[PDB]
């Protein structure tokens, strides 16, 4: 017990005198979330409302190839930070191409550049008569920025993460921990500036000025770390021979081509450390894919929520001083930010201190347990409350107005969605902070940024599993989301049984990732 | 991992040359619950239907003294038995008593010697004409037969197990598994007979023949432990010092009138012994404490399931052949009986190998929380239940009838609630089981029938205070059960809400019991 308190000294001791670079290190992570969030807030609207009419269906494909493009590059972006590059090196040519590709959204959104490219001058306005129409327009430039943007972002959401955490290494895994929730609180302030300021400018300012910001935030955080450069000397990498350690894990699969790995490995050139990390990846990798059902239930919940909340009664008035034109359809999503905003200070300074003084998880294997119980209770209590609104909607119905689209609400207020949010608070500053965590500690030193970057992808391939689950229980046979052919009538069908099959799905994720992490913390 | 196969022969070779003593042991142990279960089955139907027509408030209080008397007396018990006698000549003492109190109602059955008894005659027949009425007739023999049966089961059920238990002790922890998963398998056993055929003997032939049986069970119990006696040897406490031990931790009490207990007792005449002894039984008092919660909602779902399916549908043609007059009511009770019946032998033979063979729970506390959560799951999966069918009764209604009653029932079948039942025979099989096994393991070896002891009052104590919440909620204020007035209309209460509120009260208890039982290995 009382070594703990000899630990207490990193903990508040981590930020030593180098505060400056992991300030820096914060603050472009910010401004690049930030980004992100503004072009992905409202694409699918800008190109269904843009000249070039595209359909909704285009649109949304759009948007479902760029995403996972930004998951499938993640990887490959840590390969080349950790081979031919160090990663501070990475993160500025990744930053480069994200700021270049960026910038087309706001030529296309001037009249005048928009009518000098494309070569098309597609101004068919929708729904304006027109002899006949094309396919999608403007889609080499569209295509080119879209894949340039996604690439860019892959590349630094793998990079930055074990860029920031080594920066602190010098301290223990306490202080990595503290800045892995600091990191995770400035991501998610970065969420909220975005899809609360750019988001009402671009819904009811105008998308010239909208797409504008993104491209000034991403060029500042361009600049922040180009001159935070000089004072982070932060133990750079500077991945030369780390080029080597890549090309040996084939040899170690060479072998399995020609405790396995290990007592081959011995006798041949396989110098001990090569086995050790290669044994580390292959532990490592069932951990991931224990994972991926707790991400096709995380992104399948975010997704849900939102519709769920649609069909509440709008509160405050509706905003009766300022009165909101087109009430923009991005706060629904910043509610889970604002509570974790408010959440991250108070675990920081008050949970961890305590759990760490009797003697209380010391490991993130469990947090991250503790985290998906608490999804799992987030999930009955969404399906319990879609439950009674269904039931109360049988009565008479009140014509709300977001975005242009007349919704269908029952005379239920938001407010009652409070508990949900909350436990999907709690659920995330638990987990997510654990994840990052141990994606950065198991991995070995020569290559935690491919480790990221694969911990990355199998979120995505998670979300596009759970995107797959919800196609799947629209089917006429089962009949849960039927009249969901648009924007939403929930109203229609029955979302409270999707919510109880998350929560089992989540239910039974737990046990099997309990019995995995007992496994590796044995090996 | 090799050690965990030398343990194997432990676990198959528990039961070496002894198995006559632990089969003894196992048929008293039926014989005994048989007996209980027959006794409390219809205890407020005899009474409220007998000659002796009492109020309906008045037989359930009587029931309710009951039942707090038998969880009373059990610390009692255990300290009688481990001062100033033996286990077995505890045993065989109140099994006597036991057999003497319950003889009483089979005479209060028989016409001819209820009148002979009571020096009353009552034969108001209820309903039938009468100038005035008395208060609860027969009142001096039925209060004396039901206070020395309830101190019998109290001194039995606290005195058997660890008796059990200690008689294969030789063996390991694993082999004290193993006669405990039996031990259950055959309480379970017992009660299953007890329910289904007394049940319907009494509600269907006649209390006179009804009550006859149970005698008959516990006068072949006595006669079974008796003969056993002579063949048990099973290394007998024979507990005659065993008196100093109790007078003792008032010594090391009055060190606290007179590790503060630890560094006065080694100076003083404390032998180190008796203070291991009391600092063990300072951090279980924790426990059990801890345990309360669970043992309410325990008790509370067990009772408030009866309800629930008491307004479905009820299968099978109502029993076409031999067509069920008065369909008795306590195969509703029998239900969670068999599921545990077909479970324990699954567990005991696959799961538990299974789970040590790797390296999975060594620990019955971790069994406790996994129990706890699947209650927590079973709650809400009746909250849901109740949900659909509280919706499903505001059209038609069909009117069945159990016992003599007319319910109003749903148009929805009884089955629907096995996933709630198939639950909460999972969390018995691992809460139970490793409650007791820990109940056993933790106490001193000088006193152990005092912690079993200690164990089933705060069982009974978690009884009564759910019994007290379920009053709580039955306010006005609140409104959830405002017509449970009587055996039951919960169609116009809202029953469902009440099984959230279980689960919530059961998912904190789970966090709580978790920080304690990790507290308690540290120390
Ligand atoms: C290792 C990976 C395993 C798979 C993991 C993916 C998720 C598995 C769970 C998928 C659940 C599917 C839906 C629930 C299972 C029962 C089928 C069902 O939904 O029953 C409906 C009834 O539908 C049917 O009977 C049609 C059956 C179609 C066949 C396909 C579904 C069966 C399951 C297929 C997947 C396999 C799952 C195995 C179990 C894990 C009930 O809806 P309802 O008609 O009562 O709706 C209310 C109203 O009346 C409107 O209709
Ligand atoms: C360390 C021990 C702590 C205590 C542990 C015991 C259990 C604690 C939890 C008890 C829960 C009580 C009921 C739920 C709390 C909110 C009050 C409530 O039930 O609200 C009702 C509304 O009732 C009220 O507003 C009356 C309030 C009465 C005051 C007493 C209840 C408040 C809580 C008292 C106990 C303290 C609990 C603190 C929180 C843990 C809702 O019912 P309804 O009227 O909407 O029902 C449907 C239909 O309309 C029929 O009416
Ligand atoms: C939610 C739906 C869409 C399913 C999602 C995929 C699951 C079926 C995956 C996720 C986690 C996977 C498990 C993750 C890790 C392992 C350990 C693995 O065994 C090893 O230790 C590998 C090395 C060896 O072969 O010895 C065997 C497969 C298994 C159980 C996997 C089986 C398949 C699982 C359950
Ligand atoms: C760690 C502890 C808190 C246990 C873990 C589980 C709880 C967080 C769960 C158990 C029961 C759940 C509750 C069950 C039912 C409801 C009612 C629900 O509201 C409605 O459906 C109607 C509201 C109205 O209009 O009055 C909101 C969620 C809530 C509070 C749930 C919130 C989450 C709770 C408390
Ligand atoms: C903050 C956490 C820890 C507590 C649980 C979540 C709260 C945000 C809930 C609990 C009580 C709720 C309130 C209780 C009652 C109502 C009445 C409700 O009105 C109706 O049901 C009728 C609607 C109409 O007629 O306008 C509107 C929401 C409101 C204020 C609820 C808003 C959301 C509240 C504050
Ligand atoms: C390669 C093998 C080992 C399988 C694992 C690869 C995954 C990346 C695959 C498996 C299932 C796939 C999903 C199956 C079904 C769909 C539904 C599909 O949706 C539609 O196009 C219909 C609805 C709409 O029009 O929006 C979008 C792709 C998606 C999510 C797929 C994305 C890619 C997934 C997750
Ligand atoms: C552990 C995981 C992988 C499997 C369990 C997932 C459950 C949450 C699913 C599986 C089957 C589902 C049930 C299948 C059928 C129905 C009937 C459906 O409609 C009715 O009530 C009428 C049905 C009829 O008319 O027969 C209501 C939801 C319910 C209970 C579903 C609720 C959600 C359930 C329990
Ligand atoms: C270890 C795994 C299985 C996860 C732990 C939790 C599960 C056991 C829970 C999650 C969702 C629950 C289900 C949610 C909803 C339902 C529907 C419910 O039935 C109805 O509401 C109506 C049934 C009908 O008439 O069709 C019966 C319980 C059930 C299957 C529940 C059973 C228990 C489940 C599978
Ligand atoms: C009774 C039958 C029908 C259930 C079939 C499924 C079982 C095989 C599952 C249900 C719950 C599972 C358990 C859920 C959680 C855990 C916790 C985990 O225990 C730990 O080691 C926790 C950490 C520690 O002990 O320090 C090991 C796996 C285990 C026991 C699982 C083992 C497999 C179990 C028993
Ligand atoms: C469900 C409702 C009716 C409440 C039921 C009672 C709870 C309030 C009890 C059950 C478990 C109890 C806890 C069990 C054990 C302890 C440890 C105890 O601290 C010790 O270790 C005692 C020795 C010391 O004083 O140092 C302090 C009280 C506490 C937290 C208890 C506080 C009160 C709790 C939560
Ligand atoms: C065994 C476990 C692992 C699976 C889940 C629990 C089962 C016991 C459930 C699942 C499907 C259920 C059946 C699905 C559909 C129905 C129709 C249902 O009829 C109605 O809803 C209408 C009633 C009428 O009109 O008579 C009667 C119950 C029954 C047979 C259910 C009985 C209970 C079943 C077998
Ligand atoms: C002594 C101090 C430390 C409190 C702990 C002692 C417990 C044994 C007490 C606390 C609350 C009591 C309960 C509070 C209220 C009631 C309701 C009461 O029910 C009625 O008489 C009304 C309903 C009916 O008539 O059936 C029965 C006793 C009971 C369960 C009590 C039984 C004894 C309890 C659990
Ligand atoms: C962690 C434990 C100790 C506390 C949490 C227990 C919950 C399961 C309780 C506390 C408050 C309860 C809620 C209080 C009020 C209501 C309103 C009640 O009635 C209505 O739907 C109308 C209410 C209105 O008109 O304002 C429905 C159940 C609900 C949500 C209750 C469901 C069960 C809740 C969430
Ligand atoms: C974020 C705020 C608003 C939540 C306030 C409540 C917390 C203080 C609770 C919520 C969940 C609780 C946890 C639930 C379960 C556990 C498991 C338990 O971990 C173990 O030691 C498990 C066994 C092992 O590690 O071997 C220690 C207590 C802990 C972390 C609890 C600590 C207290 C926590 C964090
Ligand atoms: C629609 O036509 C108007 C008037 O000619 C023009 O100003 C506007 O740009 C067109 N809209 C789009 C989306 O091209
Ligand atoms: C009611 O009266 C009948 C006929 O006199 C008698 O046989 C019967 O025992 C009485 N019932 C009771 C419960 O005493």
């Amino acid at each position: 017990g009382a070594r703990r308190a000899a630990a207490a000294a990193a903990a508040a001791g981590a930020f030593a005198g180098r505060r400056a670079a992991c300030g820096a290190v914060l603050l472009t992570e910010l401004l690049e979330r930030a980004a992100f969030y503004g072009i992905t807030s409202n694409l699918v609207l800008f190109l269904n409302g843009a000249p070039f009419c595209w359909e909704g269906a285009q649109a949304s494909e759009a948007l479902l190839l760029f995403m996972g493009l930004t998951y499938l590059g993640s990887p490959f972006g840590g390969w080349l930070a950790d081979a031919r590059l160090g990663r501070a090196r990475a993160i500025l040519l990744s930053l480069a191409l994200y700021l270049l590709g960026m910038l087309a959204f706001p030529l296309l959104a001037a009249p005048a550049t928009r009518a000098a490219l494309c070569g098309s001058a597609r101004l068919l306005n929708c729904t304006a008569p027109g002899p006949d129409a094309a396919a999608r327009c403007c889609s080499p430039a569209t295509f080119a920025g879209l894949v340039l943007v996604g690439l860019g972002v892959a590349t630094v959401k793998a990079n930055i993460t074990p860029f920031g955490a080594d920066q602190v290494k010098d301290r223990g895994p306490e202080a990595t921990r503290r800045f892995f929730n600091w990191f995770y609180w400035s991501i998610n302030l970065g969420a909220i500036l975005s899809l609360g300021g750019i988001a009402y400018i671009q819904q009811n300012v105008s998308f010239v000025t909208g797409y504008a910001i993104p491209t000034v935030c991403v060029g500042l955080a361009f600049v922040v770390f180009l001159c935070g450069q000089s004072v982070f000397i932060t133990k750079p990498p500077d991945g030369s021979a780390f080029t080597d350690m890549f090309k040996i894990l084939t040899y170690s699969c060479c072998s399995q081509k020609r405790f396995d790995s290990c007592k081959m490995s011995h006798g041949g050139p396989f110098t001990e450390e090569k086995v050790e990390d290669v044994k580390a990846l292959v532990k490592i990798v069932p951990v991931f894919l224990a994972l991926i059902p707790y991400w096709t239930v995380y992104f399948q919940m975010q997704t849900t929520y939102v519709l769920q909340s649609l069909h509440l009664r709008i509160p405050e008035i509706s905003n009766i001083t300022t009165t909101p034109h087109t009430l923009p359809a991005a706060w629904l999503t910043m509610f889970d930010a604002v509570l974790i905003l408010l959440l991250i200070p108070l675990k920081d300074k008050l949970v961890d201190p305590i759990l760490r003084r009797h003697g209380l998880l010391p490991s993130s294997l469990k947090r991250i347990a503790v985290g998906m119980f608490f999804v799992m209770c987030s999930a009955f209590a969404a399906g319990i409350l879609e439950s009674k609104r269904l039931n109360l909607v049988k009565e008479k119905t009140i014509n709300q107005t977001i975005g242009n689209v007349v919704y269908h609400a029952a005379d239920l207020s938001l407010w009652w969605q409070v508990p949900q949010y909350l436990l999907i608070g709690i659920s995330e500053i638990f987990a997510s902070i654990a994840g990052l965590e141990f994606a950065y500690s198991a991995a070995p030193k020569s290559m935690q940024s491919a480790i990221m970057g694969l911990f990355f992808f199998f979120s995505g391939v998670g979300s596009f599993v759970g995107s797959g689950l919800l196609a799947l229980v629209s089917i006429k046979a089962i009949g849960w989301m039927s009249s969901h052919t648009d924007f939403g009538n929930i109203n229609g069908c029955y979302l409270n049984y999707y919510f109880f099959l998350l929560a089992a799905i989540q239910g039974a994720t737990l046990l099997l990732f309990l019995i995995i992490s007992v496994k590796y913390d044995h090996h």
